[PDB]
């Protein structure tokens, strides 16, 4: 469950968040594949809710209706042909399995749901799958409300309702078996693996169950034998009774630690600076850099919901969120995941984003298709920030380097920092208020290099600047601190 089945050179994940599966499909195509990304979150696949109040918000889509494929992304054909089509040009899908829960207890009943499937939240009926009062956690509960209340306590934590979403009954073969039976209807169509939805709140033993029942992935694009790339999303700060090591036996674990501290660092809070950076990974008190799925911002925190945290970097402070996604996908820790947004009309009132609900660009609810811009951007107000060049070089860059050593660290006491990745790769960052003028060793092999982050190589010669590396392997480096772009990175592949 640990290994993410992605090809060989090929080393990030891209979440392409409420993304409909023909628009995947075609950017695994046209950009993903010859770009060399290793796959793909999608939105949840299964039917949910539809939520009129407030308009068809993302969050519609963590409550469950049915294991139908049927949602504002698409239908069953459509996400075959998706899942096809990407595996054939060598891009992986890893989806988002939504399996701790169904839908709201105060939903009304009916069929105000994406594929027109009947439920009663109320009497506990979602015959789509089907799922009865038997199969939810509500004579489990211990709780007054039957909500969780309290997060001291881990065992309410898993089998009361989290903010009242009804608690399936994972303890139970049935419900264990239902949900294996999506899981399976997924790995047979060709998906690679599953980023698993509120793992906090299950227990790390039925994830195993579940998991036990599940089969190889599909032998025509996978080796025989292959298991599913599993990666648990567990939000996990410290101090709390549940820990993110509780679940390594499952798979891989989102680092949520990662974010916000990177965030803390670039953004120069906290007394936080670039130079501490030298011993970034279990250095900082993160888990295991094989256990670690790692990420600047995911689809909660970019909009202040998960644990939030003001220090989160987003598209909408673009200049440092391109630095801390550069920083990420440069250095070995972890296993990276790129987020790929869409832009809402953001209103802060009191401290918080009031429109932090609104679901993806849309037609009074039918989801735009992505529209590709003639300099390669997108339209229809999706931010593609693995299309911008800074960030889709640098997925390059960490596929170039991949296994290369932690190597040729420099700092200048403040937020100057550069390092290599052994032979294969070098950055340079420059967040101080002054001017980062410099000869660096690079290791690398003497020649001319194009920047990546400036510019790109194409046959021949450099759009944007070039670093000459000398016999000896050093080169000068100056980047101002008034930079649109304050760092500068090379590598094996965009060498002249
Ligand atoms: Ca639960
Ligand atoms: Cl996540």
């Amino acid at each position: 469950q640990y290994s993410s089945n992605t090809q060989q050179g090929r080393t990030s994940i891209v979440h392409l968040f409420e993304w409909r599966w023909v628009d995947i499909a075609l950017e695994c195509e046209r950009y993903l594949a010859p770009k060399g990304f290793g796959g793909v979150q999608v939105s949840p696949p299964n039917e949910n809710v539809a939520i009129h109040n407030p308009f068809r918000p993302w969050w519609e889509r963590y409550q469950p209706v049915s294991y139908k494929l049927c949602t504002r992304s698409g239908n069953e054909d459509e996400f075959r042909n998706m899942v096809t089509r990407c595996n054939n040009v060598g891009v992986r899908i890893y989806v988002d399995a939504v399996i701790n829960h169904m839908c709201g207890n105060a939903v009304s009943a009916g069929t105000s749901s994406t594929c027109g499937s009947y439920f009663n939240p109320g009497s506990r009926d979602f015959p789509a799958v089907p799922y009865s009062g038997w199969d939810f956690n509500d004579g489990k509960c211990k709780t007054g409300s039957g909500d969780i209340e309290n997060m001291n306590d881990a065992t309410q934590v898993r089998d009361c309702r989290l903010s009242g979403l009804l608690d399936l009954a994972l303890g139970k073969d049935y419900v264990r078996s239902k949900i294996a039976e999506y899981m399976n209807h997924l790995i047979d169509i060709g998906v690679a693996g599953f980023r698993i939805d509120a793992s906090k709140h299950m227990w790390p033993g039925d994830i195993k169950a579940i998991l036990d029942k599940l089969h190889n992935l599909n032998s025509n694009w996978f080796p025989e034998g292959s298991k599913p790339f599993i990666y648990q999303e567990v939000i996990d700060l410290g101090g709390e009774p549940i820990k993110s090591s509780d679940y390594f036996g499952n798979g891989r674990v989102t680092e949520f630690k990662y974010g916000a501290k990177l965030g803390t660092v670039i953004r120069k809070w906290n007394g936080e600076k670039m130079s501490y950076l030298k011993n970034w990974g279990e250095g900082w008190g993160f888990m295991p850099s094989d256990r670690a799925l790692v990420f600047v911002d995911n689809h909660d925190n970019q909009r202040g919901h998960g644990a939030g945290g003001a220090s989160i970097l987003t598209f909408w402070d673009a200049r440092l969120y391109k630095m801390a996604v550069g920083f990420m996908l440069a250095h070995p820790y972890g296993f990276t995941r790129v987020m790929s947004s869409y832009r809402w009309p953001r209103y802060f009132e009191n401290g918080k984003d009031v429109n932090d609900w609104v679901g993806p660009p849309n037609d009074n609810g039918v989801t735009k298709e992505v529209t590709i811009n003639p300099d390669t951007t997108c339209g229809n107000d999706w931010v593609c920030e693995h299309r911008w060049r800074q960030i889709r070089n640098m997925v390059n860059f960490r596929n170039v380097v991949d296994g290369q050593p932690f190597t040729n660290w420099y700092d200048n006491g403040s937020n100057q920092v550069a390092f290599g990745r052994g032979n294969r790769g070098f950055i340079v960052f420059n967040n101080d208020d002054w001017t980062f003028s410099l000869t660096l060793q690079t290791g690398l092999p003497a020649g001319t290099y194009c920047d990546v982050i400036s510019g790109d190589k194409i046959n021949g010669n450099c759009t944007g600047i070039k670093i000459y590396v000398s016999d000896d392997g050093k080169a000068h480096f100056s980047i101002s601190n008034s930079a649109e772009d304050p760092f500068i990175a090379i590598h094996a592949e965009s060498k002249l």
